[PDB]
C-alpha cells in the first residue's frame, strides 16, 4: 500500500546545484518536434526543457494548463468556437524579449496548412480550424475564432516558438524549415538552455537565467547522452555514465538485471503507455486483400497466448486492448475484438471461414478459391522490440494449421515508414494514442492519410470520425467514435494486441522524476528535477 499516486511518484524539495544525464536514443538531426523530421520522442524529450506549452499531458493523461506561462486559457463562446488566452506579464524568451501572440501567430501560421504551405510540419492537429487569431495591444491576451467546431483545442499551441527571432531568418517557411529545424537553438522560453552540443554524443543544457516559473532550476547541468544501442542503456547507467535511461523494449531479463542494481541507488518504475501493439493486415494487395483470410487469421491468433509468453511473466494483470481507438482505461473502450471472434485462438472456426469463402487445403497448404496456392506470407515487424519479434513467431504457429507459411522480415527497411502496398502482407508495430482518440483516429483511418497503411476506406468511418472531433467533451466524442471503432473491427486490417511497458530505471537521488507515461514523457516537469540534499 503506497501514499503515491500516478502523478506524484518520487515527490520531494532537491537541494540547489548538480547535474542529471538522461540518456536518449536517437542523434539528434532536427531540433523542431513539430516538424515531420523532428517528430519523435527524443527530440520532443529534449526540447521539452526549452519549448514553451500552453497544455500539458500528465502522468494521469489528463491536460493540465501552463500556469507559468498562462494566466487563463478559455472557451469564451461557441457561436462560433472562440478561445481566449492570456499570457502572464511574467512569460518572457531567454533574451528577455516578452512571450507574445506573436509566438502564437506564428506556431499557428506553421501549422494552419494556409499561410505557409511550405511549412516540412508534421501534422496541423487541428490548428487549420483557427481561421483568425488576433492579440491585444499588449500582446498578452490571444483570441481565437475557429470556423468550425473542434474538440482539441487544449491541444494546440503545445510547442511555442520565438517569432521574434524566427523574423530573423527568413520568410515563415524558411525560418521553420531552416533555423527552428537544422540550427542548435539558443533561445528558451523553459527552465533550461541549450550551452553546447556535441554530434552524435552529448547535448548540454544550463539554467535559462531568465525562468519565469514558480519552480527551479535546481541544477548546474541537464544533459542528455546520446546511446543509439538501446541495448547498452542500462550498462551506461550502471557504469555511471548515465543517471536516468527511459528504454523502449522493456524484457523480463531488463527488469531482472535493474532489479540486482538497487545496491547502486537505481530504481525503476513501469506503466502501461500510450504505445500499444497491433498486427495490420494488407487488405490493398496480395492475400490479405480478401477480408474472409484476414477474419480467419485474426480468429486463429491466440491472444491469450500472444500475453501469457511475452508480458505476463513479468507483467501483473496486464490488460489486452481489443479496441483500436481506445485504451482500456479511456471512455469509449471496450473489447470489440474478442465480440468478433478475433484473438480467440480458434482454429476450427478459422478453418470454417476459409471453407464458407472457398479456400481448400491440399498437401497442408491452402489454395485460394480459384484453386491457386496462397503465397508465403510476408510478416514484417521493426527491430528494437523483442516482444514484437516474439509475438511474429507466436502468430506463425497459430496460423500454420490453416496451410499458411510465413517469411518473417526485419531490420531498418521493416519499419512503418517503409511500408508498401506492395512489400508487407502482415506488420507487427505500435501505434501511439493520443489524448483526444477522435483527432488520433483523423490521421488514421481516413483514406487518403500516411498512416493508413492497412487500407481503411469507408466513407462512413470518416464522417464518424469527423462528428467525433467536433464533440463538446471528450465522453460525448468517445460515445460517437465507438461506432467507427465497431466498423474499423469489422474491416479486419488492424488486430490490437497490448500496450507496451514503459521502463524509466534511474538513481533515485533524483527528485520529481517520474513517468508520463504517454507521448510527451518524463521530460514533461524538468523544472522540477533535482538531487536530494544528503
Amino acid at each position: 500500500v503506497t501514499g503515491e499516486l500516478i502523478t506524484t511518484v518520487n515527490s520531494g524539495t532537491p537541494g540547489k546545484g548538480g547535474e542529471v544525464t538522461f540518456a536518449v536514443t536517437r542523434d539528434i538531426t532536427n531540433w523542431n518536434v513539430t516538424s515531420a523530421l523532428g517528430n519523435n520522442a527524443v527530440v520532443r524529450t529534449v526540447t521539452l526543457p526549452i519549448v514553451p506549452s500552453a497544455f500539458m499531458v500528465q502522468p494521469d493523461f489528463t491536460l493540465k494548463m501552463n500556469t507559468d506561462l498562462l494566466e487563463s486559457a478559455e472557451l469564451t463562446s461557441t457561436d462560433p468556437q472562440t478561445v481566449v488566452y492570456r499570457i502572464r506579464e511574467d512569460a518572457v524568451w531567454s533574451d528577455g524579449v516578452p512571450i507574445t501572440g506573436d509566438d502564437f501567430i506564428y506556431f499557428w501560421k506553421t501549422q494552419n496548412r494556409r499561410d505557409c504551405p511550405e511549412c516540412l510540419i508534421n501534422a496541423s492537429y487541428g490548428h487549420d480550424f483557427i481561421e483568425t487569431l488576433e492579440q491585444d495591444e499588449t500582446g498578452k491576451v490571444v483570441t481565437a475564432t475557429f470556423s468550425e467546431p473542434f474538440l482539441g483545442w487544449q491541444g494546440l499551441f503545445m510547442f511555442l516558438y520565438p517569432a521574434h527571432l524566427a523574423e530573423k531568418h527568413g520568410d515563415i517557411a524558411e525560418s521553420y524549415n531552416n533555423f527552428l529545424s537544422n540550427e542548435v537553438p539558443a533561445w528558451s522560453g523553459g527552465p533550461y538552455m541549450v550551452e553546447s552540443f556535441d554530434p552524435g554524443q552529448l547535448v548540454t543544457l544550463v539554467p535559462n537565467p531568465k525562468w519565469y516559473g514558480e519552480k527551479g532550476p535546481y541544477l548546474d547541468k541537464l544533459k542528455f547522452r546520446i546511446i543509439t544501442d538501446s541495448t547498452q542503456q542500462l550498462t551506461a547507467l550502471e557504469n555511471g555514465e548515465v543517471d536516468v535511461i527511459y528504454p523502449q523494449g522493456a524484457t523480463q531479463d531488463m527488469v531482472e538485471q535493474a532489479a540486482g542494481l538497487d545496491y547502486l541507488g537505481i530504481d525503476f518504475q513501469m506503466n502501461p503507455s500510450a504505445n500499444w501493439y497491433f498486427m495490420g493486415l494488407n487488405s490493398k494487395a496480395g492475400p490479405m486483400s480478401d477480408i474472409a483470410l484476414r477474419k480467419a487469421v485474426l480468429t486463429a491468433i491466440d491472444a491469450g497466448d500472444l500475453k501469457a509468453k511475452t508480458a505476463d511473466p513479468y507483467l501483473r494483470n496486464w490488460p489486452h486492448m481489443g479496441s483500436v481507438m481506445f485504451l482500456p482505461n479511456q471512455a469509449g473502450y471496450a473489447d470489440r475484438r474478442g465480440a468478433r471472434g478475433y484473438g480467440t485462438g480458434d482454429v476450427e472456426k478459422a478453418k470454417g471461414i476459409l471453407s464458407e469463402a472457398g479456400y481448400k487445403l491440399s498437401g497442408g497448404s491452402l489454395l485460394d478459391p480459384s484453386g491457386k496456392p496462397v503465397s508465403t506470407l510476408r510478416l514484417s515487424f521493426p527491430p528494437g522490440y523483442p516482444a514484437a519479434n516474439d509475438m511474429a513467431r507466436l502468430i506463425t504457429g497459430y496460423i500454420a494449421p490453416l496451410g499458411l507459411k510465413t517469411d518473417l522480415l526485419t531490420g531498418p527497411n521493416a519499419t512503418a515508414d517503409y511500408l508498401l502496398s506492395g512489400n508487407f502482407d502482415l506488420h507487427l508495430n505500435y501505434f501511439s494514442q493520443q489524448v483526444f482518440p477522435a483527432v488520433k483516429a483523423g490521421q488514421i483511418f481516413l483514406r487518403d492519410t500516411r498512416q493508413n497503411y492497412f487500407g481503411f476506406n469507408d466513407p462512413k468511418i470518416e464522417e464518424i470520425i469527423g462528428k467525433a472531433a467536433a464533440a463538446s467533451s471528450i465522453e460525448e466524442s468517445a460515445a460517437i467514435l465507438s461506432e467507427a471503432d465497431e466498423l474499423a473491427m469489422d474491416y479486419a486490417a488492424l488486430f490490437p494486441i497490448y500496450q507496451l511497458p514503459t521502463a524509466l530505471i534511474y538513481k533515485e537521488a533524483i527528485l520529481n522524476l517520474r513517468d508520463n507515461p504517454n507521448q510527451l514523457g518524463p521530460a514533461y516537469n524538468t523544472a522540477e528535477w533535482g538531487l536530494a540534499e544528503l
